[PDB]
């Protein structure tokens, strides 16, 4: 009678996935290797800024139950320190968004959407799932799904080399959560620093367990004066240091600090991660077959913000292939075919400008920020186009098209 | 108090703007040239094969209203003639599509929404407009839209070099509505039929002013044996063109036409086009400004199969960003910002990749083409492909990446 479908992993991607399946009418069930309250009260994970397409994404299924209690964030900036005048900015402008972002912690989000899910008649499995479980859900599932991000059983899925340029991390994460921040004025942005030859500082408001606050997002370069955090081994001492990195690169921001505290001693995270592609379908002992989502399957670094975009778009277009689906068999072609949509109508392009925002800038970008600065319709394109990243191509990347884009955005000025 | 629109010209995209902007509480005013009546049965313009991405707008706009009338196109197949054995093809096979696709006349469809648009609050005015009627319109209303097609009026938008490659037809093109075709087996689909070195044939179920039908869409390589319609002066003899290309070239197709007569003396259509893209801002005397829509800046050959999704996806972005502005002003960087999104998100694909085809093809297509026959996911990716052709990158156009998506499809077979 009902066709059943087995997700491991309590993650955003799969519950989106779980939630809408169960909305269309399929059983679902579910692994969690956590409680809710665990997650909850645990470390971040992410600082899952939401722009429009995902936002609607969540609404048309119900599914954004913070849209009003959380912040807003309205415009994208950008910052450059001047190579000679300490403390000033050679670049310094910010554009509005076409429509608000939002970054709903997702410490909140995915446990409120566990208890959705138990509500809506998903059936939620607690155990840390290995092979076995694999094996069980595929003979009692018409299709088994593997959305458990960065955890060790994504790597069942075969590394793919020629979507993965990078075989090391390319960037030092850290990740604060704090109260107390000025708010930006006239409007709210995600603040972003560029530091050159150095890393990134990026600063939004956001939403999390103790309600709104500003997350900071430190990335630095391996090896360099922001890869900073291998000595931090206290809360004190991990928001001593995310002050430090303001003080010493981006004091105008250290201004809106004076008075920051941590939202809670579990609002703070380090580590690294190599950027990864891997291909879709994984084959059991047994022979039969799962399916990886999101992140999983394709794996960046957050440096562009895209992570959590990409999960509700992922999530978005898996639950479309699989209603069209109707009865056919969920075979290894039809796993493929739902992957490849995703990635050569979308994650590829997302895939290959975060892997090239993370090498050193050739000289035709270092023009392009500039000029953004002084022709604010480019301005705008640099802000909206973290909604859809396709929409930098191909000017971001090549010299000409750049001087073209620009040239465009400069007439209508 | 209420915002204030104008759309010149009453085609598919201008008037599923128009509706969708009546519904979310706009005033707006539109122009046509022709009555509906003149519309319904005056010539064929298309033969608009919508995929299930852009029904789906519609469908999210309450404007499906044909959905259960229309014959469904369930897959897409491709047949290619044998160089040698008379009457046999090499290349044979089809697939289907994960949802059906649709071909709603425009005859049918113009007219009908037409109707809605008035009774929906829209005010219709009749004339054939020029400047004058724009300039009247930009004192008047908050925004100005000109989405007359390939009308003459289009030309007032500048033609933008870079991004138009041809400036003469590729191709020669004729349509013709048949009644009488025997239905194809066990499926329907886009027959494509590709004459190597001459042209294609491709052919579908429709519907049209009396009841379903199927569409007939020649293409010759100009110069070439299906470069044929010079000589043809009435229905009778469009007919019997018609008729003496399938005997020629898709012996095949000529067995399901034993008994086909026109839906209508109206029902044909020939011509040819040089493939153009404009830029979307046009500059009025008086210095005010106008935004063009759809067919007005990008303007493909029919090969691909395109126009009416294109269609479809450019009022609906077009639409979401009139939404979002708001109150903003409705400026020439706010018009070019809005194209840009069309045009670098999605249509300078949809362009590219149409006029490679029109190109003679490379030996790695011919490869891949004839692969698809033996490996059903590529046969798949292929057909579901034209619901979203930034899918085809890079793999349609690069000989190694062709290579390895055989292989990724082949692998899962
Ligand atoms: C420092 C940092 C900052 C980021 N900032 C942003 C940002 O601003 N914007 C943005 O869009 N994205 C951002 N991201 C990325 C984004 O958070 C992720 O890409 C997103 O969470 C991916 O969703 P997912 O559903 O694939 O995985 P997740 O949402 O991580 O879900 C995976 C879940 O599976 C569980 N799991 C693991 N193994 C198992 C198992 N064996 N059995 C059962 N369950 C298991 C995990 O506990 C976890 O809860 C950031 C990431 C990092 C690291
Ligand atoms: C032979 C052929 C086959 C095709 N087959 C397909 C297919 O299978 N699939 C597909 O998706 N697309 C197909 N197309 C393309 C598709 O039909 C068009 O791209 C689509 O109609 C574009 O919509 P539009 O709204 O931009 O223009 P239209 O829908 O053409 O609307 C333009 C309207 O503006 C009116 N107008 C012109 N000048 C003025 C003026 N001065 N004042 C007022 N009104 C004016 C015109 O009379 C017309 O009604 C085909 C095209 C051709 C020529
Ligand atoms: C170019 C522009 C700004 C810069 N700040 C520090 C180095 C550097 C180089
Ligand atoms: C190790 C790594 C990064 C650092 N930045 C400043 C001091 C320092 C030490
Ligand atoms: C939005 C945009 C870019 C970003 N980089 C890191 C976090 C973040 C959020
Ligand atoms: C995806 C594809 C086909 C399917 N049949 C039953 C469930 C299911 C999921
Ligand atoms: C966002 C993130 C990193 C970046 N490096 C250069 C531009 C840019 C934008
Ligand atoms: C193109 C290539 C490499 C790059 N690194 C940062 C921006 C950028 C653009
Ligand atoms: C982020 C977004 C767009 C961009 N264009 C050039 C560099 C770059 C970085
Ligand atoms: C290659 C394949 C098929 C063909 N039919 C006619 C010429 C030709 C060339
Ligand atoms: C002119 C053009 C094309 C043609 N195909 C067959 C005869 C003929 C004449
Ligand atoms: C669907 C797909 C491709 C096509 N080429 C011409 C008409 C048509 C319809
Ligand atoms: C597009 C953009 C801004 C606008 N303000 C009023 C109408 C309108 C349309
Ligand atoms: C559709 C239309 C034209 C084409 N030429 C080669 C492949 C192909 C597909
Ligand atoms: C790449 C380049 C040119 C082409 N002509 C027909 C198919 C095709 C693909
Ligand atoms: C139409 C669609 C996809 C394609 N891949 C190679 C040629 C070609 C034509
Ligand atoms: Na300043
Ligand atoms: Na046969």
């Amino acid at each position: 009678h009902m066709k059943r479908i087995a997700i491991v992993g309590a993650g955003q991607s799969g519950l989106q996935l779980g939630l809408g399946l169960l909305a269309a009418g399929y059983e679902v069930t579910m692994f969690s290797n956590r409680t809710g309250e665990d997650i909850r009260r645990g470390k971040v994970m992410s600082s899952q800024c939401m722009f429009d397409t995902s936002l609607q994404i969540e609404r048309d299924l119900g599914l954004d139950h913070w849209a009003s209690d959380c912040p807003t964030v309205d415009g994208i900036g950008l910052a450059v320190p001047h190579p000679e005048q300490k403390g000033a900015k050679v670049i310094d402008w910010a554009a509005r968004l076409n429509a608000s972002a939002q970054s709903v912690d997702q410490r909140l989000k995915i446990p409120a959407w566990m208890d959705e899910f138990q509500k809506k008649g998903g059936e939620l499995v607690f155990k840390d799932a290995g092979i076995d479980e694999l094996e069980a859900c595929t003979q009692s599932h018409d299709l088994t799904l593997v959305a458990s991000g960065k955890g060790e059983i994504s790597k069942l899925f075969e590394r793919d080399a020629h979507k993965s340029p990078y075989d090391k991390p390319q960037r030092a994460l850290a990740l604060t959560y704090v109260k107390g921040m000025a708010p930006r004025e006239p409007f709210s942005a995600v603040c972003f620093n560029l530091i050159p030859g150095v890393g990134e500082y990026f600063v939004f408001p956001a939403l999390t367990t103790t309600g709104p606050c500003e997350i900071m997002v430190f990335e630095g370069v391996p090896g360099g004066p922001m890869d900073c955090w291998a000595d931090v081994k206290t809360p004190e001492e991990h928001l001593a240091r995310s002050k430090w990195i303001l003080d010493t690169f981006t004091p105008w921001e250290a201004e809106r600090c004076k008075d920051i505290e941590l939202t809670d001693d579990n609002g703070i995270l380090a580590g690294r991660f190599a950027p990864t592609v891997r291909k879709p379908v994984a084959t059991l002992p047994s022979g039969r077959k799962v399916l990886g989502l999101a992140d999983v399957v394709v794996l960046n670094d957050p440096i562009t913000g895209q992570g959590s975009n990409n999960a509700a778009k992922c999530a978005d277009t898996y639950l479309k292939s699989i209603l069209a689906r109707g009865d056919g068999a969920a075979d290894a072609a039809w796993m493929q075919q739902t992957f490849d949509r995703y990635w050569f109508g979308y994650a590829q392009w997302v895939t290959q400008w975060t892997n090239m925002l993370l090498a050193p800038p050739p000289p035709h970008v270092l023009n392009l920020l500039g000029s953004a600065g002084a022709v604010p319709p480019l301005a705008s394109a640099f802000a909206n186009g973290f909604d859809d990243p396709r929409t930098f191509f191909p000017w971001f990347a090549d010299a000409a098209e750049s001087e073209r884009y620009i040239a465009t955005c400069a007439a209508v000025a």
